């Protein structure tokens, strides 16, 4: 009995006008990377292709929570935060298992 984990991709937006832009090209689901590097203020970690990382299920910070991405290769998924918008992306699930031996 341990957690699963789930790689998001996230990146972070002026005005919902720049989200718009960043969703419209992800709608086609060509690259989410490179709208990560481009205009995303998260660029200190945009710059790994959006990739946030590996986290942990229940380590979440409510921010993703309310992402609702749980199923894999869905995106555009933004977040109205009063400090500008959130892409999110689902770059893959893991049952924690799933690597190798968990």
């Amino acid at each position: 009995t341990q957690p699963q984990r789930t790689r998001y991709s996230i990146i972070q937006t002026k005005t919902e006008d720049e989200a718009k832009a960043v969703l419209d090209e992800l709608n086609k689901g060509g690259d989410f990377a490179a709208l990560a590097k481009e205009k995303s203020a998260d660029i200190i970690s945009a710059r790994n292709g959006g990739d946030m990382g590996w986290l942990e299920d229940a380590t979440i910070p409510d921010e993703l929570k309310n992402a609702g991405l749980k199923e894999k290769g869905q995106l555009s998924g933004v977040i109205k935060s009063s400090v500008g918008f959130l892409i999110v992306r689902l770059d893959d699930i893991q049952a924690a298992h799933h690597h190798h031996h968990h």
